[PDB]
């Protein structure tokens, strides 16, 4: 597909027309992590698809200051040279999760919703509530390709088969393969933004639905289900047998509950 | 097919060989509910299908006393009659999900599993946190048939087109048909459980997923996300634009989140 590079040099995808949505990969993936994942799904055909590689991941160039506030503000530059002021869906995993939270809260106006899988919701890691890891052993798998990539994988993945070792080759590696770790590094030392708690009170005022898993030893479970209650249009789906990789652990269950969500926005 | 009856005097149809699913239904509802539900939306066909009457609903007779406690007394009778020892998966709606929890606690060494929709937690109507109902009225409905019951429905339903009228005219008027008001009304005096709490703190051994409804009044979506807090094989789905029939708001959802269920346990 077309690779496009805003002034503010953030590499990413467009494809379509319609009302945009922008989708915020997870910390060391790319654009190949979202666009690979939405783009076979039956209904975002009639949308803009808008996928952003974050700083230092991708063919999007680290930036200095490396910080949470420093990413903020080159995404805002960036949503606003592709669409402008017009009103956008966002989609976010993981820091890009975060991320989306960030956008809006600050562009309140312009938001039509946020679906969030596995959100970073308190950036620093020695805060967070996590949960505990497991694997569900399904199918023996007897990697070719990319065998170095195969601990991370059984690390990071719940559910072990066939199918999800090749989800994660083509959905993960690549990200993995372009992350600037020295940038992540510097980054998660100013990782933090002064209004997270903000975040964390804040009543949406659209659709904001979150999925977590049970053994999300990353972001864990329990502090997305406490947006839940105060959010007025806050969804949550909780899932046993479901880790940090949500959307290969519970690939139906994300592409069926991102339709459900353009359907309220629809309406 | 054939409908059954217990010694126990409760009323179910049960289809299908294997692993036995428990279907209960919500109150004032029957199996008509959960039958004509789940048969089409099913990856049900490797299970055996059990779905319940409950007393004084459906073609089940009422019974004395009129209390929640020996609703769940007879309900135990008829599953150890039906399944005996046999290992089996729960589905509870309502009032049926309030009383899943109670199986799953008495039987639970034989209970591979519960799924719960709007679920009873507390039985106090007066002590529940439930949330606003609300219509987004998708399309005009100009009923024909079971006009009297189209204000219930409206009042209950949350997403109104015909196909939500048509939903709720083929699972939930026929309960409402048959619903003995009698035992009913003498039940929801004697409606919580003696021992309520113990359903409150129970840290569940097995999967134990709960779908509820922003827009739930009757049953809400609070305390169920707390209980989701202690259970550590605990799931939720907790969705906009629903309410208490959830079935009919969020059809697809279920077939699908109930088909994930069982995947679960498999
Ligand atoms: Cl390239
Ligand atoms: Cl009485």
């Amino acid at each position: 597909m077309k690779e496009y590079l805003t002034r503010s040099n953030i590499s990413y995808f467009s494809i379509g027309s319609g009302t945009p949505i922008i989708f915020l990969h997870g910390l060391s993936l790319d654009k190949q992590s979202t666009c690979l994942f939405f783009e076979p799904l039956s209904n975002v055909g009639q949308y803009q698809r808008i996928y952003l590689d974050l700083p230092g991941m991708g063919n999007s160039d680290p930036i200095s200051p490396s910080t949470s506030d420093n990413v903020l503000e080159t995404l805002i530059e960036a949503i606003e040279e592709i669409i402008g002021a017009r009103r956008f869906i966002l989609y976010g995993h993981s820091y890009g999760g975060y991320l989306a939270q960030a956008i809006a809260f600050h562009l309140k106006d312009q938001t039509l919703g946020v679906f969030l899988t596995c959100p970073v919701i308190t950036a620093d890691h020695s805060k967070r509530l996590t949960g505990k890891h497991i694997n569900i052993l399904e199918e023996d798998i007897n990697p070719v390709e990319n065998k170095e990539y195969f601990a991370d994988f059984l690390s990071m993945n719940v559910i072990i088969n066939n199918q999800a070792w090749h989800d994660y080759q083509n959905l993960i590696i690549p990200g993995l393969q372009k992350e600037d770790k020295t940038f992540i590094d510097q980054l998660q030392n100013n990782y933090s933004f002064t209004f997270e708690e903000k975040l964390k009170n804040i009543n949406y005022q659209f659709p904001f639905k979150i999925m977590v898993g049970r053994n999300d030893q990353v972001v864990g479970y329990q502090e997305q289900l406490k947006l839940i209650n105060h959010n007025e249009n806050g969804e949550i789906v909780l899932l046993n047998r479901t880790g940090h990789n949500l959307m290969i652990d519970q690939r139906e269950a994300v592409g069926f509950h991102f339709d459900l969500f353009l359907d309220e926005l629809n309406s």
